[PDB]
């Protein structure tokens, strides 16, 4: 327990603000405490900044500059002067406000220095003003109205479809309505982009796009665009098994098999190929322990600074001044940087709490555990999910304290190894027993069983299929948990082949129909 004082002291970081959002929750900051305190806060967004807020409302913030032009309303904005009227023109609602008479003379005075205001406001005066952009192929208005708006949907040409993907929001609009099957229209005008004008993440979304309308030829074009261009092996090797398992040529599958990167993929391929697992390196140092304390959550933050800020020489110190069995998770945290992320880490701490797990146990357990947290006992996320297993307070509470009533029970218990550890076998339990696959257990435990229940209720995810379960995976319509199950996956075949309990990934996947 920390008061707002000895807090105030410590370095801005997520374990401050979590500690800071403990005492908002528990109503201990006064108004008076509460007036300097977000110079305090190290990430104000969230339950953090809701809470304060209930204390110390924002009145905060509009640009002092342009104060005159937001005392005008849609009655008075033709008294403006013509800055302020461009400056609400920024809004679409404020435009979707304006009566027709005042958007016509409006666009009249704009047409000449901003005809992307002029066609806007002409647009607002039809009663569809994504057609009128489209005919215009003003590309800034379509993304504009497109945020205003999802529920606008149109065919759009090859000549506008080509243009979209030279604007930054193209990425996350093409993502959205290929994953969330949503703007049909739009999704299948996607199909005559021409791979040359896109790459990595849209080029791969694309692919998946061609897909699911069964144009294979298309597919494999948008899927090699995105081999070529992904900056990370883990992304490109997705890309590459795409393209193998649409044209089936040996080539893509051999380079497959030879990735650097471990993910399932490339696992997937050295199984098809015969070729022996990869390589996992052994960590066992001699030394004990060091001065660190592995459970002070404020010295993890300050040491992961560190260690993500030094040279290629202060990460030779650090490893070994952390080269300890009791700073296990550290040391292979610098190692990873060191070796600039080319051999595979997959260590197993505080292994005591686990040995009396069945080996598949303690695979899942494991794999979980290196994603969630990489084993680092305080670790904290930005929603302050906490410990080794990255439970949410809610849950550890109701775990804790509702179901095995461990006296004077506290939620920072998940900083221990041997609570996680048995808190995760516990939840894990829940979840196998109504999922069975790791996959879906990895989802669930990420975005919770009601998500996963529902994505598989669905007559379109994890049913027979040319392509399945492979297409399903890169249709999980929650990109943290469609992400998390595939790494967990592979840590889960990995740790079961370091455990001496082996299983072919071709049999899980098999499982997932
Ligand atoms: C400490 C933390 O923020 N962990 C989050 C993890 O972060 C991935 C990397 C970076 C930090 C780390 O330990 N592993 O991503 C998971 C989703 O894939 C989340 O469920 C976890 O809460
Ligand atoms: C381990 C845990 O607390 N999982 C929960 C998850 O926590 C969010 C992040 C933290 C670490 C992670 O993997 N997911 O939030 C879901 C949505 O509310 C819940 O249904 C899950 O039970």
């Amino acid at each position: 327990q920390y008061s707002i004082e000895k807090l105030k002291k410590e370095e801005n970081s997520l374990a401050k603000d979590y500690y800071i959002y403990r005492l908002l929750e528990k109503n201990k900051i006064s108004k008076k405490d509460a007036q300097d305190l977000n110079s305090h806060i190290f990430r104000y967004i969230g339950k953090i900044k809701s809470e304060l807020e209930k204390i110390i409302p924002l009145k905060p913030y509009i640009n002092p500059k342009y104060a005159k032009c937001y005392t005008y309303t849609a009655n008075t904005i033709l008294d403006a002067n013509l800055t302020c009227q461009s400056v609400r023109l920024n809004s679409l609602v404020f435009i979707a406000s304006l009566n027709s008479k005042d958007r016509t003379t409006l666009a009249q005075t704009f047409k000449n220095q901003r005809p992307d205001l002029t066609n806007l406001l002409l647009a607002f005066n039809t009663s569809d003003p994504m057609s009128y952009i489209v005919q215009k192929e003003d590309i800034n208005g379509f993304f504009k109205l497109y945020n205003y708006s999802k529920k606008y949907d149109l065919d759009l040409n090859t000549s506008l479809v080509n243009k979209l993907p030279n604007h930054i929001g193209f990425k996350d609009f093409a993502q959205n309505i290929i994953i969330k099957k949503e703007n049909p229209k739009f999704r299948h005008s996607m199909l005559e982009i021409n791979p040359e004008n896109v790459s990595e993440d849209s080029a791969f979304y694309l692919g998946v796009n061609a897909l699911t309308y069964d144009k294979t030829e298309l597919a494999y074009d948008f899927f090699k665009k995105a081999a070529q261009s992904f900056k990370s092996q883990s992304n490109k090797d997705n890309a590459i098994f795409w393209m193998w398992l649409i044209k089936n040529n040996e080539e893509d599958l051999k380079t497959l098999s030879q990735s650097s990167s471990l993910n399932i993929y490339s696992l997937y391929a050295k199984e098809l190929t015969n070729t022996p697992f990869p390589k996992i390196e052994s960590l066992n140092p001699s030394k004990k322990k060091n001065n660190f304390n592995m459970q002070d959550p404020f010295a993890w933050q300050k040491i992961n600074k560190q260690i993500r800020d030094a040279n290629a020489s202060q990460l030779d110190v650090l490893a070994k001044e952390f080269d300890t069995q009791e700073t296990l998770p550290i040391y292979a945290y610098i190692l990873e940087r060191k070796n600039n992320f080319k051999k595979h880490y997959f260590i197993m701490p505080y292994y005591d709490n686990i040995k009396d797990y069945n080996k598949t146990r303690q695979a899942l357990i494991l794999a979980i555990a290196r994603q969630e947290s990489r084993f680092i006992p305080t670790a904290i996320s930005v929603s302050y999910a906490l410990g080794m297993m990255q439970f949410m307070p809610f849950l550890a509470n109701h775990i804790g304290e509702k179901e095995l009533k461990i006296p004077n029970f506290d939620q920072d218990f998940m900083f221990k190894p041997e609570i996680a550890y048995y808190f995760g076998n516990y939840h894990l339990n829940y979840l196998e027993s109504r999922l069975k696959s790791p996959l879906f257990v990895a989802y669930a435990y990420n975005g919770g069983i009601g998500f996963t229940n529902r994505m598989l209720a669905r007559n379109d995810m994890f049913k027979t299929g040319k392509f399945e379960p492979f297409l399903s995976m890169e249709l999980v319509p929650y990109q943290e948990s469609r992400i998390y199950g595939k790494k967990v996956l592979a840590n889960y075949i990995v740790y079961r082949h370091l455990l001496n309990d082996s299983i072919k990934i071709s049999d899980i996947f098999e499982n997932l129909i």
